[PDB]
DNA sequence: CGGAATGTAGGC
DNA sequence: GCCTACATTCCG
């Protein structure tokens, strides 16, 4: 389910993925692909590679979408 | 991190307190217990759910440990 | 997936 | 306006 973000530039991507097990069982990770395929894990990290080229200020991480 | 006797709790149960370092509350603390077995509480009802009526901790002040 | 580290809603 | 209590992130 690498589904296109239309919140962030062209050719991003968004994956949800669910964990099977443990305590944390049924919640779920969230990650973005840039064009290139890096993994991106959290909203910190992504707003690092991007910079100024893309104000993340009302980017929600989870859902993909600005608030 | 160090874990310190809470002696008003019963035998073996510490406390920490921990300083948020970053981020909106920094300067601000966190004050954990842990069980003889080592087992983490981070408020006072999920303490009291978990010591049920072996402890009245209705004067217990979760921040300092302390019976009030 | 865990869990330290931090965010944050709602009671006060 | 601040704190309690618990929700959630973020990186390992």
């Amino acid at each position: 389910k690498r589904m296109d973000c239309p919140a962030l530039p062209p050719g991003w991507k968004k994956e949800e993925v669910i964990r099977k097990s443990g305590l944390s069982a049924g919640k779920s990770d969230v990650y973005y692909f840039s064009p290139s395929g890096k993994k991106f894990r959290s909203k910190p990290q992504l707003a690092r590679y991007l910079g100024n080229t893309v104000d993340l200020s009302s980017f929600d991480f989870r859902t993909g979408k600005m608030m």
